[PDB]
């Protein structure tokens, strides 16, 4: 099966600062001969299920703030929160949707540094 | 780990007819003190990642039409589409978010029998 690994498992930065989360896939997620990757990023708030943020590595779902951006292609991806806000504190997961069903990485808890 | 089983794997009903999907969890997902089930339902269109439809077994996400409804508790749940429309043709997954990360059932392909 495909292995999805995120780094770090938890991180904290000051309000307004940039936060970066890494995700590695054991399998190259490029789709066929296209430039698109079957890699998505989700946000999970306490007691809630994960909700879609980004698909195809960098495309934002309608309604998602511009401070959320994804990069990478192949096996290594990155989710960046350019300026961390209070409402962004949550667990972020990368997800490969090449397989049926898709599978998530371990998730990365993002917090505000006191 | 937790085993999420859906039944059937594929189904088709006439336009406007009711579609029913079953999901079984090897893990009791009900927190009796809060009366909440860490069970959600997602919809996946071709080439896209799964998007949230229902959380806490029966609560619909904002924007989801009322023809979609979830029921069940503990280990057995059901997603029901009262009147199947063409835009509903997709793969549906139940998801347990008891563990970290959450995991999906095998998925159920829903089509219109014209
Ligand atoms: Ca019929
Ligand atoms: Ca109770
Ligand atoms: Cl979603």
């Amino acid at each position: 099966d495909i292995v999805m690994t995120q780094s770090p498992d938890s991180l904290a930065v000051s309000p307004g600062e940039r936060a970066t989360i890494n995700c590695k896939s054991s399998q190259n997620l490029l789709d066929s001969s296209f430039d698109t990757n079957t890699l998505a990023w989700y946000q999970q708030k306490p007691g809630q299920p994960p909700k879609l943020l980004i698909y195809w590595a960098s495309s934002r779902e309608s309604g998602v703030p511009d401070r959320f951006s994804g990069s990478g292609s192949g096996t290594d991806f990155t989710l960046t929160i350019s300026s961390l806000q209070a409402e962004d504190v949550a667990v972020y997961y990368c997800q490969q949707y090449y397989s049926t069903p898709p599978t998530f990485g371990g998730g990365t808890k993002v917090e505000i540094k006191r």
